[PDB]
DNA sequence: GTGATCAC
DNA sequence: GTGATCAC
C-alpha cells in the first residue's frame, strides 16, 4: 500500500497525482532495478502501472 | 534477460 | 498465464 501520491501520466493521457494501490520493487540479482506502483485512472477505472520516484518508500 | 505484481 | 510496468 502506497501513501503519498505519485505524479503519473495517465494513459488517457492527462497528468494527474495519484495515490498507488500497492507499491513494491522490481529488480534483478546485481541491480538496482525499478520501484513501481499500481495506479487506478479516476476517470477510467482502468487500472495501470508506472514508476514511482527512486526514494518512495516500499 | 531479470526481477514483482495483479487485473484481466 | 500474460501485459505492462523500467533499469541495468
Amino acid at each position: 500500500s502506497g501513501k503519498k501520491p505519485v505524479k503519473v501520466k495517465t494513459p488517457a493521457g492527462k497528468e494527474a497525482e495519484l495515490v498507488p494501490e500497492k507499491v513494491w520493487a522490481a529488480a534483478p540479482k546485481g541491480r538496482k532495478g525499478v520501484k513501481i506502483g499500481l495506479f487506478k485512472d479516476p476517470e477510467t477505472g482502468k487500472y495501470f502501472r508506472h514508476k514511482l520516484p527512486d526514494d518512495y518508500p516500499i
